[PDB]
């Protein structure tokens, strides 16, 4: 798995991440953090949180993972980790940790993966969540459109029209039972289903 520390990416194991996990009751992962100051506002609101933000591009995360990192004075947070990875290879190690999974004002391509949906995207995030635990998504139209031309199709309207034949029957497809759709930007929520 490559952390994120400042400007070094660092190869962790299972072993090293399972050392930080432990002490803490619940994990957040945030897929595409960004520059990460949701993660760590998080880990400071809430200390009995392990908080991964998870970015493909490290350099976005430098800034945060460098603070941090820092001795808790000095503005660490020794329960926020950075991690660089795509939706479509995320690190093994982090499989089943989730009790939440964030996805906040996520870009075009991956906003159509929630709301067509595309099987093998929410399969690559259940892959993330304990069972038992929680996908919050927020999701804006107005975010930048990483898509192919060909692709800018319109998305569907979430109405419960929508949720009936498209999302939750496709969510159960994954592993997920969908809880909250509303207004907030949408607000969608489902929970980690099986066994």
């Amino acid at each position: 798995m490559i952390v994120q520390l400042g400007k070094a990416s660092v190869t962790w194991t299972r072993a090293d991440l399972e050392a930080k996990l432990a002490g803490h009751a619940r994990v957040l992962i945030d897929v595409g953090t960004g520059d990460g100051r949701f993660v760590y506002r998080s880990a400071g609101a809430h200390p009995d949180t392990y908080c991964i933000g998870v970015d493909p591009a490290g350099e976005r995360m430098r800034e945060v993972s460098w603070r941090a990192s820092r001795k808790p004075a000095r503005g660490g947070r020794p329960n926020a980790l950075f991690v660089v990875a795509s939706v479509q290879a995320l690190p093994e190690e982090l499989a089943g940790l989730a009790h939440t999974l964030t996805l906040n004002f996520p870009w075009a391509s991956l906003l159509s993966a929630l709301v067509l949906p595309e099987a093998p995207v929410l399969e690559a995030l259940r892959r993330l969540v304990r069972p038992g635990g929680e996908l919050i998504a927020l999701l804006n139209q107005s975010v930048f459109d990483d898509r192919p031309y060909a692709a800018r199709l319109g998305l569907p309207e979430l109405s419960d029209a929508w949720l009936d034949d498209a999302l939750r029957p496709a969510y159960r497809a994954a592993g997920f039972e969908i809880r909250t759709s509303e207004i907030v930007t949408r607000l969608l929520t489902a929970e980690a289903i099986g066994g």
